[PDB]
């Protein structure tokens, strides 16, 4: 039986572009090259396909930052300013089909990404082909709630509920704290 990993801060939740890109400006001001956020992405899972609706920021362990981008009627300047924003780094896992998805979306383009797998393959130096809530358990020595019913909810839906802001905080924190274990290791 291993430990659940839950992001412990402050979720903040923002729905609405102004208050959006004022957020996001906020962090810009408050980190330096060199600085990285966690970072991860939901959308809810015939022929019309589904746009990334929630966009998360792992800033740290007491605050993680929720934008419902489906709840806006136009994308966040400052949020686009801050993703393609080369100074700041965003780790996290299968990171780079995030920001595919992304560019396909809205023409944004998410720089500097981490992708934390391959980091823990070369450094744990393992040709392993992880997921999220394995890189958790074998790096973090902790578990992932990770059932249908949150991770493949309706993301679009307004207002995200109690479990899917914990459990979509929590991924991006995962990806902050991962970056730090394998950064920092000795
Ligand atoms: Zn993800
Ligand atoms: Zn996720």
């Amino acid at each position: 039986n291993l430990p659940f990993l839950e992001f412990p801060g402050s979720i903040v939740y923002s729905y609405e572009a102004s208050d959006c890109s004022f957020l996001s400006e906020d962090i810009s001001m408050r980190l330096s090259d060199g600085d990285v956020v966690g970072f991860d992405m939901e959308w809810p899972p015939p022929g019309k396909r589904s746009r990334v609706a929630v966009i998360q920021l792992c800033v740290s362990e007491s605050k993680c930052y929720l934008f419902h981008i489906s709840s806006m009627s136009v994308f966040p300047q400052g949020l686009k300013m801050l993703l393609e924003n080369k100074s700041i780094k965003k780790a996290g896992v299968g990171i780079e089909g995030d920001q595919w998805k992304l560019l396909r979306d809205f023409d944004v383009k998410l720089e500097s990404f981490v992708e934390l797998t391959d980091v823990a393959n070369e450094k744990l130096k393992c040709a392993e082909t992880w997921s999220l809530n394995g890189l958790v358990k074998h790096v973090l020595g902790k578990q992932l709630l990770k059932d249908k019913s949150i991770r493949c909810s309706n993301w679009s839906n307004f207002p995200l509920t109690e479990d899917q802001k914990l459990y979509a905080a929590t991924d991006a924190y995962a990806g902050l704290i991962i970056y730090q274990k394998l950064g920092n290791l000795g």
